[PDB]
């Protein structure tokens, strides 16, 4: 019998499988009945990101109402549209369309479509899940797969593999070996990069000092699990918010090199399916830089791309200061940089100390100077008060908050300039890796209003203390020293670190068995642009043939998704209803490409 795996039941490859059965229909001649295998360790469709054992106290960084896995009518791709509901629609209440879900409910959302997706399955495909991680990759003697199961059972006679892995282990660095090393000569508790929910934090004692290293996403879930996840509770009294420890807290501490954490999304004022369509990066804009890349003369992000990103971003923070329809369309008229940009912002009368500063938005304290861990304090408090009243105005009227969520509505712009060798290989390592995709990630992809809020309570409390710029941490006889050179008097030991980071995708120190397999006998290769070297896994075009140590495109083998970084940009992200999302185009054009190989 017709048989093929989808190695993954997470979002993705739960969408691969909700796509299989939308176009095995129209692609599988009369009478064909395929076998579809869905391997994944955890229970399918939430996978291990999104499980539904997970702690509550864990959010997604996405309002509900923007949520799903469900095709609708604006998504461009060959397959059937087969409308269903998004998170907030299905949650029937559970969830505000502009709040923001805990995993678990998207998990316990992932669950349904999965079970659905099976009872709607057409009479063509028969679903067979395993409780299994898939451990090696094969072509059999006549070009069919074989993939081996770690329970010891091997699929044979597949025409087609998924690999939707999406976030996969990766072999700790040679400082995250050094630093667990230490914790086993002096009994510390080294945790190395993770899913927070992913981690024991109960051997954390109530008073011990902690430090987290970073100040993202995986910061804020820490800054949750030990909190709020051992009985604290906030109380809010005039408007503003109070934390009201239970005593069972560690002392924590948290720094990074920039020392911020990262901004408040604003307040949803789009609704679902509203963004700020493109008026600098346009399509157009876009097809000239893909006509050069392919003609083998690809940009560079700093000199071409850039000038356009902040263009855009300068615009849309002008014109929700001006409120005037003759601004944009004047300011727009003019080069980025051009002296006339100036003389126009003037004459709408806008003073030279309300003009944007890339220099104050990414290190707004670079100008001050912090004589002792008080003053650091005390601005930071400023920071972050600033920052939760800028998020409150939301993302519409909100100039500086509209401004950044631009950098949130180019992605898919952005996706189509630089993915597929769309940039020189110096200026993806240089400008993308090393500059924006950081800095982007610090303005665009941060948390909700709320947590900045409530680490505000947090230092008010005293619950939680920031370190400072360029946390400088040592191994030293019984804990590790962290300081910040820009605040005296911040030296502390601590017995616990954290590593508040997700591991990066990196094919080259994957822990994978599979991909390892793949890699070592050179079915599989480091995505390459100009002789820089990603650690995203090589695959073609779409429909994303895997492509080996020859340059090869197999064509029963696909990947899609986290572990295709460097090819793809920000693949850490879900599919959004009503805005022609790429995650589901791409799901429609795997499952076809796959039905097709099948049905020849
Ligand atoms: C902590 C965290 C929070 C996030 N929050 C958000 C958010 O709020 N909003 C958002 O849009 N995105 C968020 N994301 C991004 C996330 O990448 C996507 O939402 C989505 O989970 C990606 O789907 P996926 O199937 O590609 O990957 P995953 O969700 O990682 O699924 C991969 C699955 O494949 C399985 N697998 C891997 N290798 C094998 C193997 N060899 N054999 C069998 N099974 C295997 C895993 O067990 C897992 O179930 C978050 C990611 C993380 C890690
Ligand atoms: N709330 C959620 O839904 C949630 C939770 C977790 C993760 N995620 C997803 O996963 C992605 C990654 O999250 P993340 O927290 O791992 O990344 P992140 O949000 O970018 O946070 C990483 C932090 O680590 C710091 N950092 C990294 N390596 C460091 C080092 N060696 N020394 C010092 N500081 C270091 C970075 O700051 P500096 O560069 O300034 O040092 C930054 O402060 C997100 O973008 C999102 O898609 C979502």
């Amino acid at each position: 019998p017709l048989s093929v795996a989808v190695v993954g039941a997470g979002p993705r490859g739960t969408s691969v499988l909700e796509r299989l059965c939308a176009s095995a229909p129209e692609l599988l001649a009369p009478g064909v009945r395929l076998t579809v295998h869905v391997v994944d360790p955890a229970p399918p469709g939430p996978g291990r990101v999104w499980r539904t054992a997970q702690s509550e106290d864990l959010l997604m960084n996405t309002v509900a109402s923007q949520v799903t896995l469900f095709t609708d009518e604006s998504v461009n791709c060959s397959g059937p549209i087969l409308a269903g509901p998004s998170l907030h629609e299905w949650a029937d209440g559970a969830i505000g369309p502009d709040d923001y879900p805990t995993r678990a409910l998207y998990g316990r959302y992932l669950e349904w479509v999965f079970a659905r997706t099976l009872r709607h399955a057409p009479p063509s495909v028969r679903v067979e899940t395993h409780r299994a991680r898939a451990v090696r990759l094969d072509d059999a003697a006549d070009g069919r797969q074989h993939l081996a199961l770690d329970n010891g059972r091997t699929l044979t006679g597949l025409s087609a593999v998924v690999l939707a892995q999406g976030h996969l282990p990766v072999r700790p660095s040679a400082a995250v070996l050094r630093d667990t090393e230490h914790a086993d000569r002096h009994a510390l508790r080294h945790i190395p990069p993770a899913n927070p929910a992913d981690v024991d934090l109960t051997v954390i004692s109530p008073g011990e000092p902690v430090l987290l290293r970073g100040l993202g996403l995986n910061f804020f879930d820490h800054m949750a699990l030990l909190t709020t996840g051992r009985g604290g509770t906030y109380v809010r009294e005039d408007g503003v918010l109070r934390y009201v420890p239970s005593g069972r807290e560690p002392r924590v501490y948290a720094g990074s090199r920039r020392g911020l954490p990262y901004q408040a999304r604003g307040d949803n004022a789009k609704g679902p399916y509203g963004r700020h369509l493109p008026e600098v990066l346009t399509p157009e804009a876009v097809s000239a830089f893909r006509k050069r890349a392919d003609s083998g003369e690809a940009p560079d992000f700093l000199r071409d791309i850039w000038p356009l990103v902040a263009k855009e971003v300068e615009t849309v923070y002008y014109t929700a200061l001006v409120r005037h329809p003759d601004f944009a369309p004047r300011y727009l008229s003019l080069p980025y940089g051009d002296p006339q940009e100036a003389e126009l912002l003037a004459e709408f009368g806008v003073d030279a100390d309300a003009r944007w500063d890339w220099e104050r938005v990414s290190r707004p304290y670079a100008q001050r100077e912090f004589a002792h861990r008080g003053e650091w304090r005390q601005w930071l408090l400023g920071y972050l008060r600033a920052d939760a009243a800028e998020a409150l105005r939301g993302n519409v009227d909100g100039p500086l908050k509209a401004a950044l969520d631009v950098l949130r509505d180019l992605r898919n712009e952005l996706r189509l300039v630089v993915d597929h060798r769309g940039l020189r290989g110096d200026s993806r390592r240089d400008h993308l890796d090393r500059w924006y995709t950081p800095l982007n990630a610090f303005l665009s992809i941060g948390p909700p209003r709320r947590r900045i809020e409530e680490l505000t309570a947090l230092l008010e409390a005293g619950v939680v203390e920031v370190l400072g710029p360029r946390l400088e941490v040592t191994r030293e006889d019984g804990a590790w020293l962290a300081r910040s050179p820009d605040v005296p008097g911040s030296a502390v030991r601590v017995t616990t670190l954290i590593e508040a980071r997700l591991p990066e995708p990196d094919l080259g120190q994957t822990a994978d068995a599979l991909l390892a397999h793949l890699r070592e006998t050179g079915q599989c290769r480091a995505h390459v642009v100009d002789g820089y070297t990603t650690g995203g896994i090589d695959v073609s075009a779409r429909p994303y043939h895997l492509v080996d140590r020859e340059g090869v495109a197999h064509p029963r083998r696909f990947a899609f998704g986290v572990p295709t970084e460097g090819v793809h940009w920000v693949t850490a992200a879900g599919a959004r209803p009503g805005v022609d999302s790429v995650t589901l185009s791409d799901a429609d054009a795997v499952a076809r490409a796959v039905l097709r190989v099948a049905g020849q």
